[PDB]
């Protein structure tokens, strides 16, 4: 038979230590640089931290608002099923709005995508929440023009990773220009559910 | 407020007209050819289709199986949340068992990891199934070490595109090497999840 590493928690390890000893981490700070090795081994891709962009201080505030219990507003359900529920410091509510029945009358009425369209249903949830966008670039620039606004109400972060060819990069690029609360991106075509989930996991547990 | 593209069909049609227009993707044969246009879709990575590799005849044999109301079993919950239920054309069941409440014991029982213990559950519906595995090199190989059993029930086709620094680049040359049924992988560190739901929504339906 085929042999190989059975040890779930050794792999872990192991994977980290590959991350550490080849990628190019020095300028990013201590709680950036755990975040940044979650969505590399997220992505499999040594060379992803070169595109890797955070606001100064969302790391620790993302951090910290998880811990005060903040929900995770996510854009897709790749997203909010890959959260894992054991490294939840506050038993964060994980939402995801896209399914909701009223969404694509909504995005008809809006004549925008169902990803942006649920994101009007985030807003009861929205004040102090961890938003987590790793599909849709309509979803992060419809969140950019909700928050021009301001009676709307403002999350604690936003881990903007959405990935694509269209719009993407832009959509990322604007929420830096922006910077309407703390906020992490990977510049460019790069970016996905998988990354926006290491995001979230690695400041949900200070446990690597 | 910012401006952008609002029309979701439009927007995938343009992502689809820009990976055309720059990737290598001569060697495919057409049918492999919408996998692997759906593959760098999802991954946001023109490049990588050269590392892409194909049995030959798989994309034919998934398709088909599918259209035949095959079932699409999955490693991961982001795997089995992923896969477009609008795009399925026979009321396919998709399944995860890595949840299942027996996993955790059996996973220790068989000195394995949850992923790979959670295989075992997939029996019933292996016979016929497409497997997809995007996440754990370990299920990959312990697939393969099932299915050296001649009583193990065998799937229609393998899609081994777990993701990882350890054991995932080999999991995936053993599936190649061993050609236990059609299969697709991902060389080397890439893969995942999103990857791997871009190739089952690409063979389920004739539509891109
Ligand atoms: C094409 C555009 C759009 N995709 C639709 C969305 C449907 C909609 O919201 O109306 C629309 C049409 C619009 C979204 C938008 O552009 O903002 C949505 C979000 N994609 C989904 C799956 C997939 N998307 C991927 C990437 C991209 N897709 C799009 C991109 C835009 C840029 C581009 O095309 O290059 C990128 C982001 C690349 C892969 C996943 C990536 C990952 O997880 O890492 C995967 C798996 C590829 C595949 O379709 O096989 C469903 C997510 C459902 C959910 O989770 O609840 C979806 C709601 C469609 C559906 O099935 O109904
Ligand atoms: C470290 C190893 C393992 N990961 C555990 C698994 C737990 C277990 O099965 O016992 C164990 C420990 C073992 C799996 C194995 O190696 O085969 C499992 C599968 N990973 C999950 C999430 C994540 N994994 C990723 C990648 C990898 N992870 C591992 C790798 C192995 C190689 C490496 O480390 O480089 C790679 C594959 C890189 C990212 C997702 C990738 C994607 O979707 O594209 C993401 C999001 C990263 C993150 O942890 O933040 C849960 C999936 C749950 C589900 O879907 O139901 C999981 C069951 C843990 C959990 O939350 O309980």
């Amino acid at each position: 038979p085929h042999e190989y590493e059975k040890d779930g928690a050794k792999i872990y390890v192991q994977s980290f230590a590959t991350i550490r000893a080849e990628a190019d981490l020095a300028r990013f700070t201590p709680e950036e640089e755990v975040v940044v090795v979650r969505m590399i081994h997220a992505a499999g891709m040594v060379g992803l931290e070169n595109h890797v962009r955070f606001a100064p201080g969302m790391a620790i505030a993302a951090r910290a608002a998880l811990e005060a219990g903040a929900p995770i507003l996510c854009d897709a359900r790749m997203v909010s099923e890959g959260i894992t529920r054991a490294r939840l410091p506050a038993k964060n509510e994980v939402i995801c709005t896209l399914q909701d029945p009223r969404v694509p009358a909504l995005a008809q009425e809006m004549g925008n995508t169902r990803s942006a369209a649920a994101l009007e249903l985030w807003r009861p949830k929205l004040e102090g929440a961890v938003v987590a966008i790793g599909n849709a670039p309509t979803a992060l620039f419809h969140l950019l023009n909700m928050l021009e606004d301001p009676a709307c109400p403002r999350p604690a972060a936003i881990i903007g990773c959405p990935v694509g060819f269209i719009g993407a990069a832009e959509s990322k690029a604007a929420l830096a220009v922006a910077n309407p609360v703390p906020w992490v991106i990977v510049e460019g075509r790069l970016g996905g559910s998988a990354i926006t989930v290491a995001a979230v996991n690695a400041l949900a547990c200070r446990k690597e």
